[PDB]
């Protein structure tokens, strides 16, 4: 789980964010990495240490890998699978002007086998959305930071109140309660089908954070992008019960999914 710096090459700035800036690289001037420059004071530095290696032991081909952290030195590292396209939400942006609608499937596809995975190991995700999702070099799409939201400190994103919470992919129980599941995590797999058949554009658009809030608790819905069949809004429309234990699971999305792939 420990990597040794003198093993890392840096070669691009990818970009800022959150957590830090993240750097293209090699290990042992050879592997493509990703190598993330935490971010003094925003995560439990020591809680992510001694469970990377849980992290480290989630593979699954449609999760951005974990490989390890560099932590005897200031600021730690966080070394992870090279994505050569970055976030999600930013490549369905360009994508806007070429694509064919057959992969909006696929990249829904990618996403809920990662989910399938992490539900079968009985492991919350807690901020599934596009913007935590990556795009590698031949446009599959992985799941990322899987778990990461346990570790942050500002209660402005972790906190159900906060100003930064993900309220537009959350359902009414974690909206109320804070009550997270896997139930809660298909719910924002919804939320994500609709950022992908939208192209990227913001869920709830017209409304705040704390009118979303009350929009959903209303039982108000998402309405169906014009990208989106009858048959895939009805599979993320399935993600939007009030009730948590009415929603599918990962492995009835998947065949869902896999169905109108087929027809
Ligand atoms: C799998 O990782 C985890 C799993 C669980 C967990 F709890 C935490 C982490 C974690 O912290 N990972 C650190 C990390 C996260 C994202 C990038 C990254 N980001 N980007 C872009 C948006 C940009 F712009 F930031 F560069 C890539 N292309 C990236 C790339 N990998 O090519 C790099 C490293």
């Amino acid at each position: 789980w420990e990597i040794d710096p003198k093993d890392l090459t840096f070669l691009k700035e990818l970009g800022t964010g959150q957590f830090g800036v993240v750097k293209y690289g090699k290990w042992r001037g050879q592997y493509d990495v990703a190598i993330k420059m935490i971010k003094e004071g925003s995560m439990s530095e020591d809680e992510f240490i001694e469970e990377a290696k849980v992290m480290m032991n989630l593979s699954h081909e449609k999760l951005v890998q974990l490989y390890g952290v560099c932590t005897k030195q200031r600021p730690i590292f966080i070394i992870t699978e090279y994505m050569a396209n970055g976030s999600l939400l930013n490549y369905l942006r360009e994508m806007r002007h070429r694509f064919q609608t057959q992969q909006l499937l696929e990249m829904c596809k990618d996403v809920c086998e990662a989910m399938e995975y992490l539900e079968s190991k009985q492991f919350l995700h807690r901020d599934l959305a596009a913007r935590n999702c990556l795009v590698n070099d031949q446009g599959v799409v992985k799941v990322s930071d899987f778990g990461l939201s346990r570790y942050v400190l500002d209660d402005e994103y972790t906190s159900s109140v906060g100003s930064k919470f993900p309220v537009r992919w959350s359902p009414p129980e974690v909206l109320m309660y804070s009550k997270f599941s896997s139930k809660s995590d298909i719910w924002a797999f919804g939320v994500l089908m609709w950022e992908i058949y939208s192209l990227g554009k913001m869920p709830y658009e017209r409304f705040t954070n704390s009118e979303t809030a009350e929009h959903i608790a209303q039982g108000l819905r998402l309405y169906r992008p014009h990208l989106a069949s009858e048959k895939v809004y009805t599979i993320m429309y399935s993600c939007w019960h009030e009730k948590a234990d009415e929603r599918p699971t990962f492995k009835i999305l998947l065949s869902n999914i896999l169905d109108v792939m087929d027809e």
